[PDB]
């Protein structure tokens, strides 16, 4: 997996996550920093370069906020997220 796949991976994890948080009353779900630090964790166990990272918080909130304007309605959205982002939501209890 090339470098620049796997930071758009995380930040699009996070971004989930924090919609989930946000939109999606996860209240349940801690805080940016948290959420970071779980992708991270999730890179280092999969042996990838978490040096080459600087680009993840900044692409992140980015990511959410285009998820905002996307046009999925939010029940959708929620619904959909709820249902497949267990393992990292799981990642993040570890956290």
């Amino acid at each position: 997996v090339p470098a620049n796949e796997q930071i758009s991976q995380l930040a699009s994890l996070v971004a989930a996550s924090k919609y989930l948080r946000v939109q999606c009353e996860r209240s349940d779900l801690p805080d940016d920093g948290t959420i970071l630090k779980t992708a991270v964790n999730v890179a280092v166990q999969k042996g990838w370069d978490t040096g080459r990272y600087q680009s993840l918080p900044q692409l992140s909130e980015n990511l959410y906020q285009g998820l905002l304007k996307d046009g999925t309605p939010k029940a959708t959205q929620c619904s959909s997220f709820n249902r497949t982002m267990t393992p990292f939501l799981d990642a993040m209890r570890t956290v």
